């Protein structure tokens, strides 16, 4: 009952990566999450994981709000949970990426939060670093969340319909880790794939993604 996130779990002396139950006031109910305790001192709450395309990401606003998938595998925490957590104090966002050639890279943001649902879960990002490009593949400067059934993007076009999934699409911007999963034999020349432009470019679909958050002050 006292664990608000994976940083609480780690700080209590649990150092093993795996599935934990967290809860914070303002969340609607408890949430099972994967805690990554391995990367740069641990205490990471996973908000997104992909590795095999078993879980479809072509989902509407409501499913992107409440979360989908199972934390033993591929999942999306849900914007309402991301909002509830990142509301409470300053979180940092880390993004683990692997291509199909065995190269691991990461993007990290010192400050991450999102707006509430009436602010379309708008993305706020500051302080990008990492090995996944000098420039941020996520727009830092103000993109709403969009889905196939909610076009909130910065485009006259419908980025979610063109690229698939739910993302902070710009017009349509240099990322979508919630695009279509392509296998090693299909990973090239895909505009609607799992993409991080400043790592592997705009046409390359990545092998695995983990988006994870912890307190800036951890």
């Amino acid at each position: 009952g006292s664990f608000r996130d994976c940083a609480d779990v780690y700080q209590a002396g649990f150092n093993k990566s795996g599935i934990y139950t967290i809860y914070i006031n303002n969340m609607p109910e408890p949430k099972k999450v994967f805690c990554n305790m391995d990367v740069n001192g641990g205490g990471w709450t996973v908000i997104q994981h992909r590795e095999d395309g078993s879980l479809d990401f072509q989902r509407g606003w409501k499913e992107y709000k409440m979360g989908f998938g199972n934390p033993s595998g591929e999942y999306w925490l849900g914007n309402e949970f991301i909002f509830a957590i990142t509301s409470q104090r300053q979180y940092m966002l880390r993004i683990e990426l692997m291509d199909w050639e065995g190269n691991r890279a990461y993007s990290q943001y010192d400050r991450f939060h999102i707006g509430n649902e009436k602010q379309n879960y708008r993305l706020y990002l500051k302080g990008h670093t990492g090995t996944a490009g000098k420039q941020s593949s996520l727009i830092l400067h103000g993109a709403d969340f969009s889905t196939k059934d909610a076009d909130n993007d910065n485009c006259m076009c419908k980025c979610a319909l063109m690229l698939t999934g739910g993302w902070w699409f710009d017009a349509c911007g240099p990322s979508n880790l919630n695009g279509m999963f392509y296998t090693a034999g299909q990973n090239h020349g895909k505009l609607n794939g799992i993409k991080w432009h400043y790592f592997k470019g705009p046409s390359y679909s990545l092998r695995s993604t983990t988006m994870m958050i912890r307190p800036l002050d951890f």
